[PDB]
């Protein structure tokens, strides 16, 4: 496969700004979801998951074909939880029918993150929707009751190193995990809704025990109420991950633009940008706008 990009007809920058407005905007209005969290982290977690179904062996999956949308996929048991952040970006979507659904979803975790203070987050246009038919099969997203070696393999798949898998899972600071959906319960940290280096402090300087959950997983959980999962975990058991946490944990700025560098990447991956496409947009935040 080659997905060269295409941009959307006619549509520039401005017409993107509008749709991170509205999210944005959205996002705001409707701060009751998940006790109060908001729906920031689980469009964070939306956009990870369609981009996460990349093989870099033969180009399928990946962002591009926005094929989330079909049964398959969107009913896939590793995706459970995710049909909030769909219905979420229904509405918004109703109301800019001309952008792709690749655009949207990845979109929304953008725009997720750096209304949640995070760093800006370039981003490019241009997925085209695919059919039913490029939809991958279920089983190409992470297992959380591994090691670090299987981790490292995993993400390998999606020509991730060391570091951009460590500054990727940070992200895991926000939201929670939810017994119904994935068999894990509990947030990870005090401010799950704001974009800080909050896991690398929390994974160095909490005192964590292995216990069994209610739903008869094992999780890591602290005396302070926070959980961990194993492939959490084994960032501090590897070596080499190890360091890495170190050095986030000291540094939020280091953390916040080798994040911004991965995520770019990640959603990205699988997709052919022409000389001739526009450069990366940087979307300003409501608050840069007045807004
Ligand atoms: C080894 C890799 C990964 C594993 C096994 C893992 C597993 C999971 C699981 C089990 C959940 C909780 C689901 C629930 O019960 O709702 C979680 C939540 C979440 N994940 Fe990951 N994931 C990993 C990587 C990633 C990365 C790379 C990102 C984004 C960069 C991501 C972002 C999130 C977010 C923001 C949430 C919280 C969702 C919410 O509050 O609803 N995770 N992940
Ligand atoms: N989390």
């Amino acid at each position: 496969l080659v997905h060269v990009a295409s941009v959307e007809k006619g549509r520039s920058y401005e017409d993107f700004q509008k749709v991170y407005n509205a999210i944005a905007l959205k996002l705001r209005e409707d701060d009751e979801y998940d006790n109060y969290i908001g729906y920031g982290p689980v469009l964070v977690r939306l956009a990870w998951h369609i981009s996460g179904t990349w093989d870099k062996h033969d180009n399928t999956g990946g962002s591009y074909g926005g094929t989330y949308r079909f049964k398959k996929e969107f009913n896939d048991p590793s995706n459970a939880g995710l049909q909030n952040g769909f219905k979420f970006l229904e509405p918004i979507h109703k109301e800019f029918p001309w952008i792709s659904s690749g655009d949207l979803f990845s979109l929304g975790g953008v725009t997720a993150v750096q209304e949640m203070q995070g760093p800006k987050i370039p981003w490019r246009c241009g997925r085209v929707d695919t059919p039913e038919d490029t939809t991958p099969d279920n089983g190409r997203l992470p297992d959380a009751d591994k090691d670090a070696g299987y981790v490292r393999t995993f993400f390998q798949r999606l020509n991730m190193n060391d570091r951009e898998v460590v500054a990727l899972m940070g992200a895991h600071a926000l939201g929670k995990t939810h017994l119904k959906n994935s068999g894990y319960e509990g947030p990870g940290g005090a401010a799950n809704n704001v974009f800080t280096n909050e896991f690398y402090l929390n994974l160095l300087n909490e005192d964590w025990k292995l216990e069994k959950n209610d739903a008869n997983n094992e999780q890591w959980d602290s005396k302070s109420g926070y959980m961990m999962l194993p492939t959490d975990y084994s960032l501090i058991q590897d070596p080499k991950y190890l360091s890495i946490v170190k050095e986030y944990a000291n540094d939020q700025d280091k953390f916040f633009k080798d994040f911004s560098k991965a995520f770019e990447k990640l959603l990205e991956n699988g997709i052919t940008f022409p000389k001739d496409a526009p450069s990366p947009f940087i979307f300003k935040t409501l608050e840069e706008q007045g807004l």
